Order: C-alpha cells, then sequence, then structure tokens
C-alpha cells in the first residue's frame, strides 16, 4: 500500500503517509496547554500515523483565534509542550507543530459558542492587527487595526521566536500558518491587502512578509528537520487562475527559500466565495503545485476514505496525505486504514497492548 | 435506545450502559503504572463509556499475572493512579478498579512474549500460590505452593488493604476478580481446591475464600458505592449444570453479603475444556443468573456489535454490557455505537472539541 510507505524529508523519517493536519481543540487557558492535549496528542500519536501536527500555536497572545488557542509566545508556554512531544516521540509518531497568528480572524469566539467576534465589552476580547483596517465580514465584522512597519518587524520576531521554542522543546517538523484567511494569507491577498508600503501593491511586496517570515525562521529552525508551510493557493473568488499562477510563484520562491513541503490548502481570506467542497477536492491542485513548483505537498479534506488517500498517492498528487476529522471520530484511524487496504499485521500499525488482541 | 439510558446504582449514576471492562495492559513497572495507563484511560474515558474499569490491579506482588501487571499493594502505588482517576472523572465516566491476585496462574509472560510461565531461572519470575499444590497445566505448569492458614488470612487482608487505597484514590466502583481461573475462582472449583481444611471440601468451604474476602472488603469500602465481582459461573467441563447451580447458590451469598452487581464469566479453572464461543455467547447464562440470583449482571464477549449490546439489554438479559476489544480498535467506540443505533446528536456522546465538528 502507498499509503503505508515510509517517507523521508531531510533527517526525519515518517512510518507512513498518513499525517493527521493541524486540529485546533480551544481548550487551552491564556495559550497553556493541558491535560486535554497531552492526553488527545498522545493518543492520535498510538493510532499509528506517521506524522502529527500540533494546532494552530499563536507566536502572539493577539494572534490567538480564540481565548481557547494554545500560544508559545512564551518560553514557560514552550515547556508545556515537552512532555506531549515527548509521549508523541514514544509512540514512534513524528512531533510537528503549526505556529500561527489569526490576525483579522482573531479575538472569536470558540465554534461552539458562537463561532463570531468577541463582542466589544467581552473582557474576554483584544484588538486585532492585519496589513489593513478591512473587516473580513459576516459572522468575524470587526475591523482590524493595520500594522505599523515595527508591528511587522515584531511579529516576525515572534515567529523566530516561537520556532525557536519549538526546536527546544523537541519538535521534528514545523508549519508555518500561511493559510486560512489569518495574517500570513492575509498579507498575500489583494482582497485584504491595500498598503501601499513595501508589504503590499505587487506581487513580491504582498509576498514580502511571507518570505521575509520564512527566512527568519530559517536562521532559528534546523536545517535537517523539515521546515514546511500550509497556504491557501486559491479563493474560489471568480479570480482562480489569476490567483493560482501568483501561488504557484511564490510557492517556488518558498521552495528556493528552504521549504521543505507546501500544505495547499485554500485561502479563506473573503467570506464571498464558492468553495466546491467534496471528497478529496482538493487533489488536482495540490498535484498541480506538486508539479510546477516542483515540491512535495500534503493536502486535506475527505482524505479519511482510506481508498482515496491510496488514490490520490497512486495518482502523485499528494506525497503525505492529511486526515483530519476521520482522527477526532476515531483516534485510530490509521489502524482502520490498515485493515481496509489489506495491509499485512495491520493490528501492528497500533502498539503491542492493542495490536496483540486485535490480530485476525 | 437501551444502550444509550443511564443507571443508577447506589450513589453512583453512569451516563449510559457501556462498560469497558478490566483490560490487562502489561505496562506497568513493579505494578506503577504510568503514562502509558494515563493516556489509554482518560482517552477511553472521553470516548463515550458510562463506566471504565481498570485492569486486574495485584494486591500482592506476587498476585500479578506477569511483570507489567499494575499493582497496588502500597500506598505509592495507590497514588499513581490519582491523576488517571481525576482524568477519568473530568471526561464524565466512572472510574472503577478490578483487585486482583492471580494465584496459580501468576509469573507468567506477556501474552506478545510467549504467554506462559516465566523459566525457573528468569530473575523476573516468582513462586505462585493457590488453594492446593496442583497445577493449572498446558503453557502454565508450574506447580503453585499450597496456601498456610497465615497465607489465607494475608491475601484477604492484601484485598482489603487494596479496596482502602481504591477507595482513597477516589474509585466509584470496585470490582473483585474472583474469575478466569486466578486465586478466587480457584478456590471456589473443584479442580483447584484439594484442601480438606475450612476452605475445601464442600460447596460452603470452597465459597469461604470468597465470601469472608467480601465481608472484609466491604468494612472499608463505602456503603453508596458499588461494589462488585467477576466470578465465572461455569467452566465448559461437562459439569455444567451442577456448576451452574452451585455458581447461582454462591450469587445468592454474594447479593446477601452486600454485592450490587455481578459481572458473570467463564471460570478458566482448567485448560481442558469446550467453550462456545460466538458473539454474546454469555448472554442466556447472565439472564439466568440476573433472574435466580436475583441481581444485576454484566457480561462480555461479542458486544462490540452495537445491535447486539442493544438486544441483550432490551431482553433484559444484561443491565450493563461489557465491550472490551472494540475499545482497543476504537477509542471512540461509544459514539460510533450512538451513530449505529441512531441516537440523536450522537456526536455529543463525545466532548464537545470533537463533537462539534462531527455533528452530522
Ligand atoms: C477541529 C478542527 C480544527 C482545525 N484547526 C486547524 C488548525 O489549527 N490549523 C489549520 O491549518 N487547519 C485547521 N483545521 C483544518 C484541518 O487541518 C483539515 O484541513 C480539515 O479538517 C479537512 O480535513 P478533514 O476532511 O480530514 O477533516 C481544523 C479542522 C478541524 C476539524
Ligand atoms: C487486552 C485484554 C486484557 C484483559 N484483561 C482482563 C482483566 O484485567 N481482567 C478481566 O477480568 N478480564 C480481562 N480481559 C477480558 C475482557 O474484560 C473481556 O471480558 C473480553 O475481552 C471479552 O470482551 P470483548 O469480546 O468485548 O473483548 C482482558 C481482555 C483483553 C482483550
Ligand atoms: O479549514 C479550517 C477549519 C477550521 C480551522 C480552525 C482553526 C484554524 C484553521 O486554520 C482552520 O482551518
Ligand atoms: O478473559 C480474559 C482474557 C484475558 C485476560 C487477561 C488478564 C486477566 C483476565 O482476567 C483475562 O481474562
Amino acid at each position: 500500500s502507498a499509503l503505508f510507505e515510509p517517507y523521508t524529508l531531510k533527517d526525519v523519517t515518517l512510518r507512513n503517509r498518513i499525517a493527521i493536519p493541524p486540529m485546533c481543540q480551544y481548550m487551552a487557558e491564556d495559550g497553556m496547554i493541558n491535560d486535554w492535549h497531552h492526553v488527545h496528542l498522545a493518543g492520535l500519536a498510538r493510532g499509528g500515523a506517521g506524522l502529527l501536527v500540533v494546532e494552530a500555536t499563536a507566536v502572539a497572545p493577539e494572534g490567538r483565534i480564540t481565548p481557547g488557542c494554545a500560544g508559545i509566545w512564551s518560553d514557560a508556554h514552550a515547556q508545556a509542550f515537552v512532555p506531549v512531544v515527548q509521549a508523541i516521540k514514544a509512540a514512534g509518531s513524528v512531533p510537528g507543530i503549526q505556529i500561527a497568528h489569526a490576525g483579522r480572524k482573531a479575538s472569536a469566539n470558540r465554534p461552539w459558542e458562537g463561532d463570531d467576534h468577541i463582542a466589544a465589552d467581552d473582557t474576554r476580547g483584544w484588538e486585532t492587527i492585519a496589513p489593513s483596517a478591512i473587516a473580513f465580514g459576516a459572522h468575524l465584522p470587526k475591523v482590524p487595526r493595520e500594522m505599523t512597519l515595527d508591528d511587522i518587524a515584531r511579529v516576525k520576531q515572534d515567529f523566530v521566536d516561537a520556532a525557536r521554542r519549538a526546536r527546544d522543546a523537541g519538535f521534528e517538523w514545523i508549519e508555518l500558518h500561511f493559510a486560512h484567511g489569518f495574517l500570513g494569507q492575509s498579507f498575500f491577498s489583494e482582497h485584504s491587502n491595500k498598503r501601499t508600503d513595501a508589504y503590499g501593491g505587487s506581487f513580491d511586496n504582498r509576498s514580502r512578509f511571507l518570505l521575509e517570515t520564512l527566512a527568519a525562521v530559517r536562521e532559528v529552525w534546523p536545517e535537517n528537520l523539515p521546515l514546511t508551510a500550509r497556504f491557501g493557493v486559491l479563493e474560489y473568488d471568480g479570480r482562480d487562475e489569476q490567483t493560482l499562477e501568483e501561488s504557484i510563484e511564490l510557492a517556488r520562491r518558498f521552495k528556493a527559500g528552504g521549504l521543505d513541503l507546501l500544505s495547499v490548502s485554500v485561502g479563506f481570506t473573503i467570506p464571498d466565495t464558492n468553495i466546491p467542497w467534496g471528497p478529496a477536492f482538493m487533489g488536482p491542485i495540490a498535484e498541480r503545485v506538486r508539479r510546477e513548483a516542483k515540491l512535495p505537498v500534503t493536502s486535506a479534506w475527505g482524505f479519511g476514505t482510506p481508498q482515496l488517500a491510496e488514490a490520490a498517492l497512486q495518482a502523485n498528487q499528494l506525497d503525505l496525505v492529511s486526515v483530519g476529522r476521520a482522527h477526532l471520530a476515531d483516534p485510530h484511524w490509521a489502524y482502520f486504514a490498515a485493515k481496509e487496504l489489506g495491509v499485512e499485521k495491520a493490528s501492528w500499525t497500533l502498539p503491542a497492548p492493542y495490536a496483540h488482541w486485535l490480530e485476525r
């Protein structure tokens, strides 16, 4: 099975091609993770996936999506990850982390607590920052503050510090969250970036925050560990061919700047779009990026059907298959997939105290 | 759905009728549990089951099955359970524990490391104790030492101390392991008990260790928390009707002595038997015990098919359905069962960070 072939990137070898993508839990307190996360992550690692990427972890308090988001904006926040990293490694999975800044989509309620911007007089909320003072709209009506050049320098340094902390906590894989309408994506998109300084206008200027942040992170992140990013390569906003062309060009610059793998997604920059949701719908776009930028990729959305994961890999659409919600439903999805695909000794996807009893 | 109706016993209310029965993990060191158990148990509790019974936990070192078994023979061993109990409670499941003594089946290898008695010159092994100096046979050839009356008093006191420790660690449900050919079962069975003192011969004498141990435990175990036992009610050894009749009589004495629920199993006392394994094969025998002893029961073996669990409950064969291996395969089996049975808002079997995203 292609799904169960190992994958090596830099000095890291994943035992199979199943990646658990970042999935926010909304269970942290002032950014500090706790036994929610410890058990959640260790349990997933034991389920058999080759790579487990920790949820969007804010580089700065105001870059959380919600009051429940994880953070890594101090050394104490970083040290809270150490036992979880060690548990993921003990289970034979590779520990990764997505470092993030929510930009104009920050200061929102948890998804089951309204999913919308926090009211102005709620003591939990905060001012958001972005390239330009323009609201997302819809359920995120708050107008962000336009960043100064010093704010740009500060946020870049927060990404650097976050990466240094992730490294020292023992993570073996990092993902910069440049997707999903958050700060990085919003610098790239003309919808959200109306700046007239070095950080907006042209393609080079809109790319600049992302490329400078990648380069700054690269100074502290070990060359022998995968350096990755998530990036929305189109919006489904009626501008798809031009946007894809620019996104592919940016992917080439990321590769030239040391990016080892790209997690290909949708922008979610603005609400007025028509995204054609369906099982593995991103496969063809991920394949195009992979081919035209000559860079390994992953993608997500509906790959929890094992045969579809297998087909994407065999078609060379993807190098890793990211499987999210199916792992919330069943932490042992990798074992289910092994059985479904007829892998020999499928139960030994799991550790011995499970595998022995589930043989045949 | 019957499976998702709450159950109250003494002061304890289970949110549904799904019990996770004790399942040895073989991951402890000198009886001390560790992060294997913490994550395993907390993850199961979050999966939705109403009751989670911790694996056979030895009341004394020599009563472990294997070198990897959990123990509760000192206060330090008990305190290791406290964070796990607290995590099970935080998830809304009821924490239980099975306290045990393996008798002649002790000093064995882990199941994936030979499953047989440990060699005499292996530094990990130890002398086993039992009612009579008679080996199980087959892969467990070691002849145990015949217990003295002082040994009987000591082991009873070890059960008492174990129960007191379980209580003080915060367990809300206790199960005495009088099944599966271990010490208690072996005192009851004429196959293994050839004693000619007060603890063997007659029905009353063979029952005596079990009844005295129950009574001694009852002195320290709170009356407001369920006091339960697992007991093998037949062997499939050609003596089934007579053995069932005696086992039912013992169940009546257990009830009269304060037992709140019986986990009905098979004896496994000797190897030369013909057990008719099949899905829910114990249902009719559990029903007979329930009816003839007028005592709540659970049973196990093949109830991981949700419709079969539901049928057993609706037939009043069982009060709780114990689902073991299906929970090793999928820690979130209760959610799977809720979906399969068409329960409203099935994803809310799980906590919010999962349930929200799995709705519909
Ligand atoms: C609970 C939940 C939280 C998510 N949090 C993040 C996140 O932290 N960062 C991110 O890039 N994507 C996030 N996503 C998107 C997932 O990584 C994934 O791309 C998406 O769920 C589609 O894959 P699936 O169909 O296998 O679930 C999240 C999705 C879910 C369901
Ligand atoms: C891994 C494993 C360990 C077990 N350990 C115990 C135990 O500690 N005590 C016990 O009474 N039964 C033990 N059993 C038996 C289970 O509680 C249960 O009765 C049995 O697995 C049948 O249910 P199932 O078909 O749902 O797995 C164990 C079974 C398994 C699979
Ligand atoms: O696509 C998604 C869905 C949910 C989500 C949640 C947090 C962060 C993200 O980046 C997300 O992306
Ligand atoms: O039926 C079983 C199967 C496995 C097992 C393991 C340990 C203890 C027990 O009591 C057991 O019972």
